[PDB]
């Protein structure tokens, strides 16, 4: 990786400037700004409830993380340098923006959404083949590329029981809001981002019954075609239905009984 400077990643993002402006994003732990290094469009994550010593150890996590794990579906850090972390420029940013269409962009179709789905299970598959736990799967956290390529972003939290619980709790399963830490824990955040993919809906919406995306598994086990997103013209009953049995098995209240990640990705292949 590139040892930047603290310094040089000031002038490339015009003096961190956070508007939309050198602004694409910003979440717990940061934020992050669109910068311009030689002729390579950059993401800079400066990092900004969690302490000054909390933020130097997801940052170190980062890199040793980053260091062994490269795969096409995991984004790439270029390098790093107040703590900096510079990684490859995603044209189409987050799912969780993209599902939105935040700034006009088209809504994603249902072809574009199922790759989507097998480059992010492809990208967690490695993490777990490669004994990782990411702690913090969610869409803001599933980047994409010009080719619309799923690359899983954010290794500060993830772990090779705990006293300090972290998360997106809207995307959290029960033990993981408990404490503790196993690879089925990521599983059911996935469930929750499948959710999110084919209903178009946000994990956590504070204007709307109900208020979590994972308590539309109980109104459809209880009274699915209605939750589709309408904002899609090429989904099929099918697909949709093979995609949902996949999030349902994810959703699984008891850890135990959800599949590995093998069996997910092995689910979503079966799909197309
Ligand atoms: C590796 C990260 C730093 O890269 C990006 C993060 C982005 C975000 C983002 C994602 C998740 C959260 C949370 N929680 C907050 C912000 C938003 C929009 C575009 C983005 C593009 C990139 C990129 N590398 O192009």
């Amino acid at each position: 990786f590139h040892s930047f400077s603290f310094y040089e990643l000031k002038n490339v993002t015009n003096n961190f400037d956070e508007r939309p402006g050198n602004k694409m994003g910003e979440g717990g732990f940061g934020v992050v700004y669109k910068g311009y290094v030689n002729n390579t469009t950059v993401a800079v994550k400066k990092l900004a409830d969690i302490t000054t010593e909390e933020l130097k150890q997801q940052f170190d996590q980062e890199i040793k993380v980053m260091a062994k794990c490269q795969h096409e579906n995991l984004v790439e850090l270029l390098g790093f340098s107040d703590l900096c972390l510079v990684y490859v420029y995603m044209p189409n940013g987050s799912l969780l923006d993209r599902l939105s269409c935040l700034d006009g962009t088209p809504p994603l179709s249902w072809h574009m959404r199922c790759k989507i789905a097998q480059g992010a299970a492809n990208g967690i598959n490695f993490l777990h083949e490669n004994h990782h736990i990411h702690r913090d799967i969610k869409s803001a956290n599933i980047l994409l590329d010009e080719a619309f390529t799923a690359k899983i972003s954010d290794f500060g939290l993830a772990r090779a029981m705990t006293s300090r619980i972290v998360g997106t709790t809207a995307y959290m399963a029960p033990e993981a809001l408990r404490g503790e830490i196993t690879p089925k824990s990521d599983i059911y955040s996935f469930g929750v981002v499948l959710l999110e993919i084919i209903t178009g809906l946000p994990a956590v919406d504070e204007h709307r019954e109900p208020q979590l995306l994972l308590d539309i598994k109980e109104e459809i086990e209880d009274e699915i075609e209605d939750y589709i997103d309408k904002k899609m013209n090429d989904a099929d009953s099918t697909s949709v239905e093979a995609m949902y049995s996949v999030a349902s098995q994810c959703l699984h209240e008891k850890k135990n009984k959800r599949p590995d990640i093998k069996k997910v990705q092995q689910l979503l292949q079966e799909m197309t």
